[PDB]
């Protein structure tokens, strides 16, 4: 049959088990499926560069805010000076605009970088 049979145990795994403790599912399965997309994009050096920390840390479990952190601070000054591929522009709009917000999704105070507060 050809038609959703290939659709069975995705790359991009979803679970709720001791990553953490616990976790958001479905927006993690939401914005991974996304990033994975985003690989199998034509990305140049310095994009595929923070798109590759990002799946090593991930997995490392270096947390949700400290990535959603890290992509908004690798892909901002690219912006910025106008490099960035942008055909996942709605992924940096994401993470700004869908469930995760502006600073994250829990605000704080991250001190250093300041340059668009």
């Amino acid at each position: 049959m050809s038609g959703s049979h290939h659709h069975h145990h995705h790359s991009s795994g979803i679970e709720g088990r001791g990553r953490m403790k616990k976790k958001q599912i479905e927006f993690e399965n939401e914005l991974r499926s996304m990033l994975a997309t985003a690989l199998e994009k034509d990305i140049s050096q310095e994009e595929r560069n923070a798109l590759n920390i990002a799946e090593k840390a991930l997995d490392n479990s270096e947390y949700l805010p400290k990535i959603i952190l890290n992509l908004r601070k690798a892909l901002t000054p690219l912006a910025i000076n106008r490099t960035l591929n942008h055909d996942l522009s709605e992924l940096y709009k994401f993470i700004t605009s869908s469930k995760a917000s502006n600073k994250n999704l829990g605000g704080g105070l991250i001190m250093s970088w300041g340059r668009l507060f």
